């Protein structure tokens, strides 16, 4: 197997800190043109930071109680198409649709006027004028707390996860209807992730300890995964759309080659602690894992579509920098679109840009 040496690009230090927030950054988002961070923080703060400076050029106040324990921004998420200037902040029990004025005429009135198009498991309401001053455009109301959400390629629908929300623990939102409907008849364990493939009409359902996968224009399950762990935390499709990770909160990062066996092809331990986060990068054939143990493992992933051999995997490189608070470390990681540049949110009320 060929050494790091000759599989660069990859990051190997951290050149940015984005300082500011004053408390754990739980979620970190890089928009489609790759230039800004947006993080979410349980300050109560959703900043976005220019990236190759860390300069905080924008800050929106989503929780006036930050010192609440029992709702925190959870997640948030650019939406991935180009020049409409739309954040998604799931919070509390609550998704916004936030667009700040940081981009001009012509792409925030893209976003206001796709969101203002589409004027009873989840309400969709107009702002209200405190809303209004937060640059919130739609609020979406569930019933219960949602943890995740991520966006469908073509930046219409996404769909969000409500843990111990039984049948509608996973819900599917279309931006231009103002509809939310609950595509699963059957609740299957606590919901921990939910993702829609790269480019397949698929939904790949992440559970504590099954990757379930759907085919949304059939409406059948085609492929449950079965990664043999007890916590799984969350998961990431690679881009070719063959292959699956899964972080583990028992400190294992499984790979699942998917069209090979249901079970794990190879199992990366790497951690001390639970893993949070695991993500691919877009283009490179890089992956990365982010753990509680305040460190990120950076790896090559190396996917033969077509002939009739398995993945190769390589460690890279071990980024330490984080620093541990109260057991935790790295909450979320995201690479950039392009770059071999990997963005980390701490709970050390710092994000960080790796690179090389």
């Amino acid at each position: 197997l060929p050494s790091p040496k000759d599989l660069r690009p990859f990051p190997i230090r951290c050149s940015t800190i984005y300082a500011g927030h004053k408390g754990k950054v739980r979620t970190l988002s890089i928009d489609p043109s790759g230039l800004w961070l947006a993080t979410g923080s349980d300050d109560g703060t959703v900043r976005v930071w220019e990236i190759l400076t860390g300069r905080e050029v924008y800050r929106t106040t989503l929780i006036d109680d930050e010192e609440n324990p029992d709702y925190h921004i959870e997640c948030i998420e650019w939406n991935p198409d180009a020049n409409n200037g739309i954040l998604a902040v799931a919070v509390g029990e609550n998704i916004h649709l936030i667009v700040p004025p940081i981009f001009g005429y012509d792409i925030e009135n893209n976003g206001k006027t796709k969101i203002e198009d589409g004027f009873q498991v989840a309400q969709w309401n107009k702002p209200s004028q405190k809303q209004l001053e937060k640059d919130i455009c739609i609020t979406i109301s569930c019933k219960k707390t949602v943890k995740k959400l991520s966006w469908h390629r073509k930046g219409d629908y996404f769909v969000t996860v409500q843990p111990d929300s039984g049948n509608t623990s996973v819900l599917i939102h279309q931006v231009s209807k103002h509809l939310t409907q609950s595509p699963f008849k059957k609740s299957k364990g606590i919901i921990m992730d939910a993702k829609f493939h790269p480019f397949k009409p698929q939904l790949f359902v992440c559970s504590q300890r099954y990757v379930r996968i759907y085919d949304l224009s059939q409406q059948i399950l085609v492929k449950k995964l079965l990664p043999g762990a007890r916590w799984l935390s969350k998961i990431d499709i690679h881009p070719r759309g063959d292959n699956l990770i899964a972080s583990s909160f028992d400190k294992r990062v499984l790979w699942h080659d998917l069209d090979l066996a249901s079970t794990p092809y190879k199992t990366l331990r790497y951690h001390e602690k639970a893993v949070r986060s695991v993500n691919f990068h877009k283009k490179l054939p890089l992956f990365s894992s982010a753990a509680d143990d305040g460190t990120i493992h950076v790896f090559h992933a190396t996917v033969y579509d077509d002939m009739m051999k398995n993945p190769m995997i390589v460690p890279l490189k071990k980024l330490t920098g984080h620093k541990v608070i109260n057991s935790l470390g790295v909450l979320d990681a995201i690479w950039h679109p392009r770059e071999a540049w990997l963005f980390s949110a701490g709970a050390d009320n710092t994000a960080r840009l790796w690179t090389t």
